[PDB]
């Protein structure tokens, strides 16, 4: 249905680039008209979205052009301040379509609620104690949220780890690990971590004092694909296989230098916070995710793989945390957030997420691309 | 002076708060009517910003109160999404102000340009060649920047670092450190080591391949210190005594597990990047050189540190990458990330960056201040 490819968008007007858009999609009046006027966010709505509000900051509102997800076209809609990003990401999914876009996947929307438990003298063995009761815990953090049960989410299972070994004593530190369907899901966990503390301090005997939600959300992972073939990547001064192999040792010294990963990661994060900013989701939650995530091996590397395949083929991967919503807060309250996901077209949150790992992939090429291409002056 | 307690600020419309601010500093007419009516990022600089761009997208913006740095009163706007932050930063300062507000210092604005070379048998003899002519590879980055070099910046050093065994072979990697005044310093060390690169393959006989900045930003440090009273924390069901102790407990959960750690440090970005967003500033680049730095031990541990004192009083740090501009990138061409600098008064980019970490001190206390004592919910 829906064709991406977007010819000459970087060269039309502003409003040339919009009322394209506007045809690809079937795009209403109303919604063409958000991007008529400055203000589309009502200052009743931004006052009642933050303290002490003043007035509203604008960034530029992009659209990158021709990404392929599981072989259907989608447009991505980018709010950022630094040039180069749009561009990158636009002309590396480009080069993707070629060789059938990107492919991706993720896991359940899974996200960990914390529940830290103090001032136990027996911590090893009160974990037995919980995982013993593990339905009963189950079954109070599922009692409340009737909405979120109902549509296919809630509290699947425990786990709890100890930790020996702190200058404040032992602590134990149980994790609901709970289905947040469409949402980002830091209310919803936060909610059920709670509601069945007083229930963990009955069973171990100990103080809880944080009750909170992990932004390390290692099993709410997404997951893209991308190949490039050697004839796309030949520049007027190298051959595409020359190329390629520049991008692998541009990966590996991100793999083993910290200060190269640090900046290469950054280069995925150009491409995924601008799409959290355009759906007016929490881009802080996704950036800990991720760069926490990087180095979870007890070495920060590359989020990203680099490979070359049996054909000599580019080939790339990212898998990452990546918790995003459809509903809460501004997502459903700005209507740009709204606009956003009109464009995008998506369903689940989960879709949101595996779109956002297929954008970070593309400019990470996009990024390493250039920088393994420019000549020595 | 001025006073940033900005009284029943909570509570006034955003037309009166923004005629409160104005009276404060004196701003013009026009001035305030860069914030009393949309649209004062105009589609012409919008549209040459990024590319492929179809309008803007506002998000609030707000200024934080009470804030306190070195003895003077500074106003902290700050641009985001999600409630809450902005009433806790202000309390958390509101606090802070009663024990003398936050005391800062920083480092030298200094930047890491990464010069990787590759296509030599011999990186360990090839880095004491580079190091012998240090000096001459220090003045030709210099040659290209003169105006730099008067502002009291430069190169000032290199440091070389060797790979000999990596999968693709032996590399190694110079790192001009450069003096960057006050710009973030991404296209201020990009041009030096591009300018090097021929020398350096003159001296060491190899191929250079990535010539681009590190985002790890270790030697751009901005500090922070807090210090609050056990009678600042009583609340009806805990003596102050108790949420002090409690606090200490969540600082030591977070520097043992990562699950934490990760939103630990999620809490102080939220304090952070909305103050990097309204001062046209890369908040990706400070968010990886964050949460890298955060895991420099070889344990991903938390930015902060928390401890208790000789009179028992809550003490708190912050030291951290902190690469930020006055100038460079979209910091002159927003109106308003210009506007924001007249608001808070600063006239170094280091200045900035200390007001930065303050922020990102007080919004972690406010987080581990609530979790120790009602929840965050
Ligand atoms: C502040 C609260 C939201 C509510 O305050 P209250 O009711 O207790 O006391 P109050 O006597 O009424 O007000 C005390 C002072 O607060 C300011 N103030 C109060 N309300 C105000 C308002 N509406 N407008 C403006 N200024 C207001 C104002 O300065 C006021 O002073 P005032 O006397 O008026 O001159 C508090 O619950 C509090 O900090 N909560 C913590 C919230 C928090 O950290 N969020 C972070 C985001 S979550 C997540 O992304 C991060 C994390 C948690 O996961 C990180 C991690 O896990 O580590
Ligand atoms: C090229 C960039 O530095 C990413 C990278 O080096 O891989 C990102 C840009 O914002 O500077």
């Amino acid at each position: 249905s829906l064709d991406s490819r977007l010819p000459a968008f970087r060269n039309l007007s502003p409003a040339a680039r919009l009322d394209h858009i506007g045809q690809l999609l079937g795009l209403s009046h109303d919604d063409v008209s958000l991007l008529a006027n400055a203000g589309a966010l009502p200052m009743d709505i931004a006052n009642g979205m933050i303290e002490n509000v003043i007035g509203t900051f604008e960034l530029p509102y992009a659209v990158a052009s021709n990404f392929q997800i599981n072989g259907r076209d989608v447009l991505v809609p980018l709010v950022v301040e630094e040039p180069s990003i749009v561009a990158a990401a636009s002309y590396m999914a480009k080069l993707a379509r070629a060789n059938g876009g990107f492919t991706t996947s993720s896991s359940a929307p899974l996200m960990h609620a914390q529940v830290q438990i103090v001032g136990i003298q027996d911590p090893l063995n009160a974990r037995l104690s919980l995982l013993r009761r593990k339905d009963e815990i189950i079954e109070l953090a599922n009692r409340k949220d009737q909405l979120l049960n109902s549509l296919g989410g809630g509290c699947r299972d425990i786990e709890v780890h100890t930790f020996a070994d702190t200058p404040r004593g032992p602590m134990l530190v149980a994790h609901l690990i709970v289905d947040v369907r469409d949402a980002m899901g830091a209310n919803t966990v936060n909610t059920m971590a709670e509601a069945v503390a007083p229930l963990m301090e009955a069973i171990t005997g100990g103080q809880v004092r944080l009750r909170i939600l992990s932004n390390l959300a290692d099993l709410r992972l997404a997951r893209a694909q991308v190949r490039i073939t050697p004839q796309q990547l030949e520049t007027a001064e190298f051959s595409g296989e020359a190329v390629i192999e520049g991008i692998l040792d541009a990966y590996a010294f991100a793999a083993v230098d910290p200060y190269r990963a640090a900046t290469h990661n950054k280069g995925i994060m150009n491409g995924i916070d601008p799409l959290i900013v355009a759906t007016g989701n929490d881009w802080r939650a996704v950036e800990a995710g991720a760069h926490a995530y990087a180095c979870r091996s007890g070495h920060y590397g590359s989020l990203t793989t680099w490979e070359k395949d049996n054909n000599g083929h580019l080939v790339g991967t990212l898998e990452m945390p990546m918790p995003v919503g459809l509903v809460g807060g501004a997502t459903k309250t700005h209507p740009l957030a709204q606009l956003s996901l009109r464009i995008l077209g998506v369903k689940t949150a989960q879709a949101l997420a595996e779109i956002a790992v297929a954008v970070g992939l593309a400019q990470n090429l996009g990024a390493m691309r250039a920088l393994a291409t420019e000549g020595i002056q």
